[PDB]
């Protein structure tokens, strides 16, 4: 699975690195990283998140950790301040992505490295469409889960080194999914009743199980990136 310890290897880390975590969200990945690197910033939007990402990784010791509000994107941050920038099932809400690039890309130090997890879309537009328009139903804040190509192209443009791309599926359970963002009952069915009627191609692509008339669970993709700034 695309976790946290997968995440921590792929970084292959030396121990003295200044990381951001961008969209720290719950805290989870500068929590992960805070024992072996010098120091993590823990970035996101507002302070409420951000006590709710203290609250957790100050639960679990870790005192190097500087929590900071601000934008991804247009961050506030001076150029080459950063060895490590991550970022992790948050790039799907930020309307600008390409302009969270070019600022991971400003504030990295000469050699530094972008490590980027989200969940992606086919490239098949008709599938892309439907994963996205599915993923927006079930939370009004998803803005897009970009193909692997988007990134690509996004990466590029910005002036990073692509160095591994990992690729991981994960089969959801469509009623805890839904749970998760307290979706209403009437708002699960008709969103189970949407997809249900899709045809074939679309179960097979999503390997979507139906149960008595309720979608079950689906298979979705999601990716890891490392990406260099070059030296």
């Amino acid at each position: 699975g695309s976790d946290l310890a997968k995440l921590m290897q792929i970084a292959a880390l030396k121990g003295n690195e200044e990381v951001l975590d961008v969209a720290t969200g719950g805290g989870h990945v500068a929590n992960a990283f805070a024992p072996f690197v010098k120091k993590v910033v823990a970035f996101d939007l507002t302070e409420d998140i951000l006590k709710v990402a203290r609250a957790f990784i100050e639960g679990n010791g870790h005192q190097q950790v500087e929590y900071v509000q601000g934008d991804a994107e247009q961050m506030p941050f001076t150029d080459e301040r950063f060895h490590i920038v991550t970022c992790r099932i948050a790039a799907h809400h930020f309307p600008n992505p390409a302009s969270f690039v070019s600022e991971a890309y400003r504030v990295l130090k000469k050699g530094g490295q972008l490590l980027l997890v989200d969940n992606s879309a086919p490239e098949n537009d008709a599938f892309d469409v439907f994963y996205n328009y599915v993923e927006k139903e079930r939370d009004y804040s998803h803005h897009r889960a970009w193909k692997k190509s988007d990134w690509l192209k996004m990466l590029e443009e910005a002036g990073f080194e692509l160095e591994e791309l990992h690729c991981f599926h994960k089969t959801f359970i469509f009623e805890d999914w839904c749970d998760r963002m307290n979706v209403t009952t009437e708002k699960k069915q008709e969103l189970s009743d949407f997809i249900k009627s899709k045809p074939t191609e679309y179960y097979q692509k999503f390997k979507i199980v139906v149960e008595d008339g309720r979608v079950y669970s689906f298979r979705g993709e999601s990716i890891l990136m490392k990406a260099r700034k070059p030296t």
